[PDB]
């Protein structure tokens, strides 16, 4: 009961990057496509299962609004412990426990941001504590818990 400016923000950015046709709805395929580049492997029926839980029209697809209560269920629910880790792997893919700027920038651009890689480092520094010019798992839940 509420609702910032900010907030609405983030959802849009996810949703732009989500709708590559820009339509405003989200099919199987599309969905899919975005969950396949972070290293899973959904099939149709449980993409579709996805779909359904914030179906509140039943139109078969992901709306704006639809999507807004999607993200406020994982963003604001969930991901507490032993969540949090299984994000960190799909940044890290190796699993050394660094993410580099290389890592980041990648993961980045299979949601559909192809930022450069000088902006990527300067988001790396912004988490590297220890200096080390890398983001581990404990800088990680420091910055996930900021703005
Ligand atoms: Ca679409
Ligand atoms: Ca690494
Ligand atoms: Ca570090
Ligand atoms: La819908």
């Amino acid at each position: 009961d509420q609702l910032t400016e900010e907030q609405i923000a983030e959802f849009k950015e996810a949703f732009s990057l989500f709708d590559k046709d820009g339509d405003g709805t989200i099919t199987t395929k599309e969905l899919g496509t975005v969950m396949r580049s972070l290293g899973q492997n959904p099939t149709e029926a449980e993409l579709q299962d996805m779909i359904n839980e914030v179906d509140a029209d039943g139109d078969g697809t992901i709306d704006f609004p639809e999507f807004l209560t999607m993200m406020a269920r994982k963003m604001k629910d969930t991901d507490s412990e032993e969540e949090i880790r299984e994000a960190f792997r799909v940044f890290d893919k190796d699993g050394n426990g660094y993410i580099s700027a290389a890592e980041l920038r990648h993961v980045m651009t299979n949601l559909g941001e192809k930022l450069t890689d000088e902006e990527v480092d300067e988001m790396i520094r912004e988490a590297d504590i220890d200096g080390d010019g890398q983001v581990n798992y404990e800088e990680f839940v420091q910055m996930m818990t900021a703005k």
